[PDB]
């Protein structure tokens, strides 16, 4: 009986002064002017804390060159990684990956420094290498027995690496690509997870959870397309490149396609699992923003319950409304951080479709491509509340101290 995203949930969905967030401005100077970069994570230890070698943090984004429309940038995806002593000034690796890469293009994952000193970077294999026309198909990939290297001078990231698929939809638990009703499924975005209460090794992703025709399972069956979740898997050995599906953490049956970037922060006794959606992603009758969403629960497994009533975490103001995008939540002392993306700004009142209307020149020019403001979030129970932002993209140690709030 997984826990479910209700229709009742969502239909209580509404900004507020406690989700939305600032005005995002663009950033004086970009570390990579020649690079668009968006749905970015964090080189973290085994435990989930932020990663350090010799006193530089790392990070990965999808990369694509700027001169590309915006739209496209999906088609040919490349994982850079970034590295930085002080978690606001960035410098740019260059591409993490050097061949004998899966998919035609790369999509967003995770990364772990292990005990050991193994690097694993997790990544989505986006169609199948060297295909004739772009495909849709999605698999959850590693390039694994990475070495990273720290001087006083940078980071850089060594070869060879192994690449290898880690998991495919089982058909049953998870849709496959012949099962989607409706938009494109999704089976992407695998999140590496170390339970620190269980110890036992997870590692979570989005998919969809096939729902049979004229299942019923839905009080119209147009709303049973809409069957985005969170799915899950386990590492019996804890080996990071060894996986068996389990049943999914979370269902939006009903209510969401895409569950997108789930991730899990535990605080004190409670497990919070954010997912970042769209507006266009919602069933009908059902309206929500671009926005992360957030549940919570006592267990990794437990019965999640959306966050604020609704589940909306955080959002962009109405005036702005796809300004960010595709957030990461990380513990930083008694606070929460979030880093999304700059992502379209300065559409005066045009929809994303509309932008794809306009001269080439006209749509880079509405187009971030770089790390948003970092939110910090204050989390009480079941309940959020945005408390202020940070610089461009800084990402802070639990050894720094951040600037006192208003
Ligand atoms: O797709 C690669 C990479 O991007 C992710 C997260 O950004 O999906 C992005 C997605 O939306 C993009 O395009 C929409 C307009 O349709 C725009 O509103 C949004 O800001 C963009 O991110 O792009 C694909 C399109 O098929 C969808 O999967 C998703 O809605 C993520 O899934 C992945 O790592």
């Amino acid at each position: 009986a997984t826990p479910r995203w209700t229709r009742e949930h969502a239909s209580k969905i509404e900004r507020t002064d406690e989700t939305v967030v600032p005005i995002i401005y663009p950033p004086r100077e970009d570390a990579a002017p020649e690079i668009n970069g968006w749905d970015t994570w964090f080189l973290r230890e085994r435990d989930g804390s932020i990663a350090t070698v010799g006193g530089w943090r790392v990070i990965f984004s999808l990369t694509a060159p700027a001169d590309l429309l915006p739209g496209k940038r999906h088609d040919v995806a490349e994982i850079r990684y970034f590295y930085s002593r002080d978690g606001e000034t960035w410098f740019d690796g260059g591409p993490v990956f050097e061949g004998g890469t899966r998919g035609s293009r790369q999509w967003a994952g995770s990364a772990l420094l292990d005990d050991d000193g193994r690097l694993y970077v997790f990544y989505t294999a986006s169609g199948r290498a060297g295909e004739a026309e772009i495909t849709y198909e999605q698999r959850l990939a590693v390039g694994s027995g990475g070495s990273v290297v720290a001087d006083d001078d940078g980071v850089r990231i060594e070869g060879p690496f192994a690449h290898g698929v880690l998991l495919e939809p089982d058909g049953e638990r998870y849709e496959r690509e012949e099962q989607s009703r409706g938009m494109i499924y999704t089976f992407r975005d695998p999140w590496f997870f170390e339970d620190p209460r269980s110890g036992k090794t997870y590692l979570l992703f989005e998919a969809n959870t096939p729902i049979p025709e004229g299942a019923g399972a839905c009080g119209d069956p147009v709303w049973e397309e809409f069957n985005g979740s969170v799915g899950i898997a386990h590492s019996p050995t804890g080996d990071p490149t060894d996986w068996e599906l389990c049943d999914p953490l979370l269902e939006g049956i009903c209510v969401n396609q895409e569950l997108e970037r789930p991730h899990v922060v535990v605080r004190n006794g409670f497990y919070y699992l954010f997912v970042s959606s769209h507006d266009h992603t919602f069933a009908p009758g059902l309206e929500g923003p671009d926005g992360l969403y957030g549940f919570v629960a006592d267990s990794l497994r437990g019965e999640y319950r959306p966050l604020n009533g609704s589940g909306l975490v955080l959002t962009n103001p109405a005036n702005a409304p796809y300004q960010a995008y595709s957030w990461v939540a990380f513990s930083h002392r008694e606070e929460l951080l979030v880093s999304g993306f700059f992502n379209y700004y300065d559409l005066g009142g045009l929809t994303l479709d509309d932008v794809a209307t306009l001269s080439p020149d006209e749509q880079r020019a509405k187009f971030g491509g770089t790390l948003a403001p970092t939110v910090r979030v204050a989390l009480s129970g079941d309940r959020t509340r945005i408390t202020g932002t940070l610089s461009h993209g800084r990402i802070p140690l639990e050894s720094e101290e951040l600037p006192d709030l208003p």
